[PDB]
């Protein structure tokens, strides 16, 4: 269990324990034990210069989940700077078309946030499904809310791809400074936030009894390709030449196998 | 009673760079482009109690062309509200004998508050499921450098639309901008020491590397085709059905609104 959050605060700490619970909780009836070996559910540097542990359940068939993921990477930048990761996310296979689930509290010196629902279908293509799980809900207020706070800014990444592969209503921020209120910010807004989008992940694109024949041969080969494209994509360039790096060759490869494979890539 | 290259109602920083912007357009794409042929009625027209008053300019590409056509306008509109809407635009449509990106820019000024600017190379494959086609317009290219580089000015900020679709219409790069102030001194600086070059340097890739001519004798596949046909068609479907199926029976009354939109329908090639 990666539930210890050794490096993080404890309000951050407490937020991803919370979201993690939930998602285990609401559920355990379509979800699988944790299959990683030991050797990938913790692994470190050689040199102790990085510790990081992972955790995953895959869903059961017949459920919508193709798996889902929880994390946290904690690393020492030979600058004398800590880098810490803590993230979770959901991944749903072809037998569904609904977005996926992301959240990641990113800090390498303020802190980034990324908290989406990621769309699997393009969104110009198919204007209904824009309507149906973006427009209906309320994703957008969430991102706005939070975007009124001072010091809370729009975050864009340098990466072209990640800006694409997220959602319009996704919150990419740049939360900047300080203790003190940056805690307060993440206890009564962003974890509010944070789980009130969870809450409509799981109740409108998990949760579900109206699918029957839908999604055909080609739709969905749609799908497939499409996930796979992205999750690929996304491996090499957060994984691939990221983690030779912080762990050594020999553990990576190791860790990056089990990865690529729970991805099926 | 004002033509297109007129732009009667805004001023003379902005109207002089939606005129180089045309005739940028129109002077390089002399060999391809086919004359306007919208009658009298949509070239110009307005509301019959004078509330609202338009011009359209619309050039068709010739075959062989990887262009579907060109079009141009301004709307001039007094709100209820004794506040006046002025829209400026160019947009660029390919075909799908190419895939590669559309091209638009928009003013857009409401309110006296603030002038909104939409400069983009609007992408026509999906990007996560076409990395290279990611790669080939937008990372190459220094598209990303002009949004970053307008947004160091303070009185520069983002845009973010009240519309999820328009938000996804748009390529990572675009420039989607809310200028602020009604400090006309300095508004008037930026469109002519930033925006505009911007524009000209964005509307200058569009021209040599999506349009270009080179060696496009490249084929684009019977089913690339197709998955293009209908992508261009559902964003041209929502794009009207929105911005003028919704606001131009208002602003020209029912009469008028139905005769134009059923020429840019027409242009648009939809139904
Ligand atoms: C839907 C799921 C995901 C999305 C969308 C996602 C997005 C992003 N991750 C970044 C980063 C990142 N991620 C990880 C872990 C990790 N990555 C994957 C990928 O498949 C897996 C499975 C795991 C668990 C083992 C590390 C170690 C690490 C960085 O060092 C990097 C970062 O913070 O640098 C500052 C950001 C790129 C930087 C940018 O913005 O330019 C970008 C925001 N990461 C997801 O997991
Ligand atoms: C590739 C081409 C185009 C793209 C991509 C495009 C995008 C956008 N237009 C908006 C608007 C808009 N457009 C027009 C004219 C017009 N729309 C079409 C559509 O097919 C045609 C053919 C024409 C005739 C030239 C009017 C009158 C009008 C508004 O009132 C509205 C606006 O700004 O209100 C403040 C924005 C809505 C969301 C927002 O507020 O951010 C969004 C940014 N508009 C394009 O023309
Ligand atoms: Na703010
Ligand atoms: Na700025």
């Amino acid at each position: 269990k990666f539930m210890e959050f050794p490096y993080v605060s404890p309000t951050r700490k407490q937020l991803m324990v919370d979201l993690m619970s939930t998602v285990e909780n609401r559920l355990q009836s379509q979800l699988l034990p944790c299959n990683l070996p030991p050797d990938v559910r913790n692994f470190n540097n050689p040199n102790g210069s990085a510790e990081a542990s992972l955790h995953i359940r895959s869903g059961d068939k017949s459920s919508p989940i193709d798996f889902v993921i929880g994390s946290w990477i904690h690393c020492k930048i030979p600058t004398g700077v800590s880098l810490n990761i803590t993230s979770i996310s959901g991944f749903l296979n072809s037998s569904t078309k609904a977005p996926n689930f992301v959240v990641e509290l990113i800090q390498s010196s303020s802190l980034v946030l990324i908290l989406d629902l990621p769309h699997r279908k393009d969104l110009v293509l198919n204007p209904d499904y824009l309507k149906e799980y973006y427009q209906d809900t309320a994703l957008d207020s969430h991102r706005q809310s939070l975007l009124k706070l001072p010091e809370v800014n729009p975050y864009v990444s340098p990466s072209l791809f990640v800006r694409s592969a997220f959602s319009p209503t996704a919150s990419m921020l740049k939360i900047d400074a300080e203790e003190d209120k940056l805690e307060e910010i993440l206890r009564d807004h962003v974890s509010p936030a944070a789980k009130e989008v969870l809450e409509v992940w799981l109740e409108r694109c998990v949760k579900e009894e109206e699918e029957k024949i839908v999604v055909g041969e080609e739709e969905r080969m749609e799908l497939e390709r499409r996930d796979k494209s992205f999750r690929r994509k996304s491996i090499e360039d957060d994984l691939d030449l990221q983690f030779p790096r912080m762990f050594g060759e020999e553990v990576s490869s190791r860790v990056v196998h089990a990865i690529k494979e729970a991805f099926g890539v």
